[PDB]
């Protein structure tokens, strides 16, 4: 149950937008438990809370998930 | 550490047992993210809205104390309190 961690340090058309408007968990199959914007976290974030530039996402899943978070953020 | 899930046992009689967690809308109802459900000593990682909360299950979540609280009312654990 341990999280994953990225960066979104890329560009990309998913930044800017809630985790709500992404849709995140249909997109990827991951379940964010928590963001990390400007050092400090929000837990339990829900659909609200928005995903900007350099922000650490915090996420279970397995390592296919992983996979799909990585591509879907522009971080290959 | 405060990412460390909550874990509940959904032990008791509730209306919401046998409902999925998107029929639920667990977010909105108690301010908790589901990370995980054990079923039958299975676990399922990263559920979704279609996965089902059933009688003796174990509720993997994050939140911070109020939201265990309000999924320990949600789910009728409060033994009388
Ligand atoms: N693991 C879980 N724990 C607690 N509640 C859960 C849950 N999975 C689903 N739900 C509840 O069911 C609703 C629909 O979830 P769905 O995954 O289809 O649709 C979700 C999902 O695609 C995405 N989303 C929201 N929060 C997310 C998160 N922390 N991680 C990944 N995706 C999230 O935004 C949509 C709307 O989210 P919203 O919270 O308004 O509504 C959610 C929420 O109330």
């Amino acid at each position: 149950l341990a999280p994953y961690e990225i960066i979104v340090s890329e560009d990309s058309e998913h930044l800017g937008k809630s985790i709500g408007e992404l849709n995140v968990w249909h997109q990827t199959g991951a379940t964010i438990v928590a963001i990390e914007h400007e050092g400090k976290f929000i837990v339990s974030p829900g659909p609200f809370s928005v995903i900007e530039q350099g922000d650490h996402i915090f996420f279970v899943g397995d390592e296919d998930v992983y996979a799909r978070m990585k591509t879907y953020f522009n971080l290959r």
